[PDB]
């Protein structure tokens, strides 16, 4: 209960209740609506109202005293004192923060916009003149990549925390938690309960370190114009109460985008309306002389794609009993049993029945651990085991148009990409930066406010090139390598088997960042870090020049496997284990096919180059190694390739210890990888060959799932040239994803600054 006879006079939107959540499922004071939500005579002055008698019933004021009180209309001195709009002024550089004396730091305003597709910036100064001036005058990128699923709640909270949805808990707009036995929905009281929201959002991080925060939630009752005036009012408060971080949120252009689709003619007016709101903010900041003091982030949560009811796949066309499953539908699918203790429910049968039933099926089923690792969408009990990736432009529903637009698809889809602009004293002047992921902004926003960020999934230092003015450190090597010479006789081995750095290790040896034991093994054509714990290489580095020749293996040397005299028999694999395992075969990390001579080819058959590989996966690996590596080398002027295994049985995106591994080669202690990776590097200046590179690097990487069939690839019955490249692209990855998965640290000795290397490690080759 609260005594609502108490007033909100002189405390509207305070930091009885008068806060932004008091209309949600609480209760405001009796005069909240009268005092705080005044809408009389609009949000703009006229020549008629200039120097008028002050009326407290007005929404904003044009009287002579309004400036000292800090509640002028945003255009007051434009209309009444003959000043120009902020937009009409010439672009002047801010070489330092021009804040009133008393300010301890420049303020940050985060202007978030729902469903702002990246291609909307193409409209230009005709439709959005304020946003366009912010973009051209400040720091900007072509786009910003959201997280998966590309929905509002997961992305806005990712922006707040720097965390993947699996880690912060908001894995969807809709979700079920089986420990709570409760459902989160866009509509309802449940979403306000704190138990759903993990991590530490920017506003808590700020408050804990002595920095006051504005509201990061506005009620839908409060109009957009009031929100701006509230922020401007808070900026005029005294030094003890004045916040340093502020947020604005708009539900446009999302709401319109759903109705009319991203390229509808009706989209123009919503964009005009948003820019009108941005113009009020900049004009109001100019009135306060804070227009060269505040840092402003214009950011979206995701894009928008053409979707209609005609393009709906129905699960009832694939499964028999759709009345026994619950489906979270639309631009993604999540399937679970409707009733617990249902013996008729079979997950394998559901996945089999959804797998490659038509030539042109517009979704694909996955167990969540088999999803592309770049999505980081497994490690949460709120994410269901069965997942459907839906093809762009389509929906999935259970069984059988108001809307023309939707989103939520795979976060590398062009139409899901969104927007970023940074403008102010701490952002650079007229600078263009490469695309980046929204997980990185938490760290930047902490830097901008002088805060120590909480542990997050950004790579602190990767966005230093956005700011005019944090120094990142390279991690400490935990285990030093051994460099074994010849230590064992050929006759010491009973494995049942029968029969450099300047060229092949260009960017230093990788640093092992966990406690283990491993050997560096040199060869003519390749180098490797051989693990005596996991009985295979952690990594294998080799360089293929532009004009390198692919030979083949002679018929008699097909099953050649040789003991390596530098490694003990008891820390080596054996062929007998592979003969006994009916389901498992083996492959090589450096391919025999790319040997520089017949003599060197014998090094590639060493037991220390061998790795366990299902026959179905060898179809993928042989095509990658024999055909594609030469093709990449030809096209990129040679390539350096680093390949190795990944073990992630608990699908948490992090390198497994020994106890997490659930699958070994039959009757052995040879662990089976869940995935295989490659990091393919060359010169960005493609006129220089990869081994003699002067400038910036170019990188692409993948994390291929190590699966005993090719059920993911619908054309796998065809030749590898019809389906393998398509599989690899789907599983593209940042080098940083591989570092988490292996506890390795790559690119430790280059000619580039460490900040530029962290940008390189966060790059995703999207193929879009
Ligand atoms: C992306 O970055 C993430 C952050 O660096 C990485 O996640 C982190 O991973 C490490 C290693 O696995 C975990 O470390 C273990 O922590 C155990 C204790 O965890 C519990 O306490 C934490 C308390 O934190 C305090 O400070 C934070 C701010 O820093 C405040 O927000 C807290 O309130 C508190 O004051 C807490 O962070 C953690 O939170 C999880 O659990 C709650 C509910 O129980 C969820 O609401 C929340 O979303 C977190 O869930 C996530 O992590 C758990 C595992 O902890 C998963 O099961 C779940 O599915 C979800 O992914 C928790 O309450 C400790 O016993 C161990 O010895 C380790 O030190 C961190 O817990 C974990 N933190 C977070 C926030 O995820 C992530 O690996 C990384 N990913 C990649 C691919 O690189
Ligand atoms: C889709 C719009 C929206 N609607 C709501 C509602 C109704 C509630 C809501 N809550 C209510 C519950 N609240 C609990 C809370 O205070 N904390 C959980 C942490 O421990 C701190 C978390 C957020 C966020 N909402 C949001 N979100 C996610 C918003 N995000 C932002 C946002 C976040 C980060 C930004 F950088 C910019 C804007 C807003 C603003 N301004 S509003
Ligand atoms: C799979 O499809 C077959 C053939 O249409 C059907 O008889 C069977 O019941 C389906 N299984 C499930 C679990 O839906
Ligand atoms: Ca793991
Ligand atoms: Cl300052
Ligand atoms: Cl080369
Ligand atoms: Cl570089
Ligand atoms: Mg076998
Ligand atoms: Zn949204
Ligand atoms: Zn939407």
């Amino acid at each position: 209960w609260t005594n609502i006879s108490g007033s909100c006079k002189g405390r509207c939107f305070e930091l009885c209740r008068c806060d932004n959540l008091c209309k949600s499922y609480t209760s405001c004071c009796h005069d909240f609506d009268e005092l705080c939500l005044k809408t009389a005579r609009g949000w703009e002055c006229t020549k008629d109202r200039c120097g008028e008698v002050r009326n407290e019933e007005n929404a904003c004021h044009c009287s002579e005293d309004c400036l000292a009180r800090g509640d002028c209309c945003t255009n007051y001195q434009v209309v009444c004192k003959g000043e120009s709009h902020w937009v009409d002024d010439d672009c002047e550089e801010i070489k330092a923060a021009e804040c009133p004396a008393g300010f301890v730091r420049p303020p940050l305003i985060i202007f978030s916009v729902d469903g702002f597709r990246a291609s909307y910036m193409k409209k230009g100064s005709k439709v959005m003149p304020n946003i366009e001036k912010l973009r051209s005058c400040g720091t900007h990128s072509p786009y910003m990549r959201p997280v998966y699923p590309t929905k509002t709640f997961p992305n806005l909270y990712t922006l707040a925390t720097g965390l993947y949805p699996e880690s912060h808990g908001i894995v969807g707009n809709s979700m079920y938690d089986p420990v709570f036995d409760a459902t989160f929905h866009l509509r309802g009281r449940e979403k306000f309960n704190h138990r759903w929201w993990g991590g530490q959002p920017l506003w808590i991080t700020a408050t804990k370190q002595g920095v006051k925060a504005g509201t990061f939630f506005w009620s839908v009752v409060i109009p957009h114009e009031r929100r701006i005036l509230t922020i401007l009012q808070w900026l005029t408060l005294p030094d003890h109460e004045r916040p340093s971080v502020y947020a604005f949120y708009s539900e446009q252009p999302d709401f319109s985008g759903h109705k009319y689709g991203p390229f509808g003619p009706e989209m123009t007016n919503p964009l005009r309306e948003i820019d009108k709101i941005v113009g009020q903010l900049m004009d109001g900041l100019k009135q306060l002389k804070l227009h060269r003091c505040v840092n402003v982030i214009f950011v979206g949560d995701h894009g928008m794609e053409d979707v209609t009811c005609d393009r709906t796949e129905f699960l009832s066309n694939y499964l028999t009993n759709v009345d026994d499953i619950t489906l979270v539908p639309g631009t993604l699918g999540r399937i679970r049993s409707k009733f617990s203790n249902n013996a008729k429910y079979d997950p394998k049968a559901i996945i089999a029945n959804l797998t490659c039933k038509k030539p042109d099926q517009h979704f694909k089923p996955y167990l969540k651990q088999h999803l592309p690792k770049r999505l980081h969408y497994a490690n949460n009990r709120r994410i269901e085991d069965i997942h459907l990736l839906v093809e762009r432009r389509w929906h999935v529903a259970r069984k059988p148009c108001f809307f023309q637009g939707d989103h939520g698809f795979d976060n590398k889809v062009n139409s899901m990409q969104t927007v970023f602009v940074g403008y102010g004293p701490t952002f650079k002047y007229k600078t263009k930066v490469p695309p980046f992921e929204n997980i990185e902004l938490y760290n930047v926003m902490c830097d901008l406010l002088g805060l120590k960020p909480a542990p997050n999934n950004g790579t602190h230092g990767s966005l230093n090139h956005l700011l005019r003015t944090f120094r990142p450190t390279m991690p400490e090597e935990v285990t030093r390598p051994n460099y074994p010479g010849i230590m064992y006789l050929q006759s010491d081995f009973d494995l049942g088997c029968t029969c450099t750095e300047e060229r092949h290790l260009l960017y230093g040896r990788p640093a092992v960042l966990y406690r283990t034991r491993y050997d560096i093994l040199y060869h003519t054509d390749f180098e490797s870090g051989y693990s005596e714990i996991f009985l295979m290489p952690l990594w294998t580095s080799y360089t293929v020049s532009k004009q390198a020749e692919v030979s083949s293996v002679p018929d008699h040397l097909t099953s050649c496997v040789r003991p390596d005299v530098r490694v003990s028999p008891s820390f080596s694999q054996n062929c007998l284990a592979y003969k006994n395992d009916k389901q498992m075969s083996y492959g090589f990390l450096f391919p025999p096919y790319l040997s520089s001579s017949p003599e060197a080819k014998y090094d590639a058959f060493l037991v220390t180059n061998m790795v366990p590989m299902y026959p179905a996966f060898k179809r993928v690996w042989n095509y990658f190694q024999r055909v594609l590596v030469k093709k990449y080398a030809s096209e990129r002027n040679g390539v350096n390739v680093i390949s190795g295994p990944i073990f992630d049985y608990d699908y948490d995106g992090l390198h497994d210890t020994e106890d997490k591994i659930k699958q070994y080669v039959e009757g052995s202690s040879i662990p089976v990888p869940t995935h295989y990776y490659s990091i393919i590097t060359s010169c960005l200046d493609f006129t220089q060959p990869a081994d003699k590179c002067d400038g910036p690097l170019s990188v692409s990487s993948f994390i291929l799932p190590h699966r005993p069939d090719n059920e993911e690839s619908c054309n796998s019955s065809e030749d590898e040239s019809k389906w393998v490249e398509e599989l690899m692209k789907m599983h593209t990855a940042r080098v940083r994803d591989i570092e988490h998965l292996t506890s390795l640290d790559f690119f430790r000795k280059t000619s580039r600054s460490y900040p530029e290397i962290l940008t390189l490690k966060t790059y995703l080759h999207t193929y879009e």
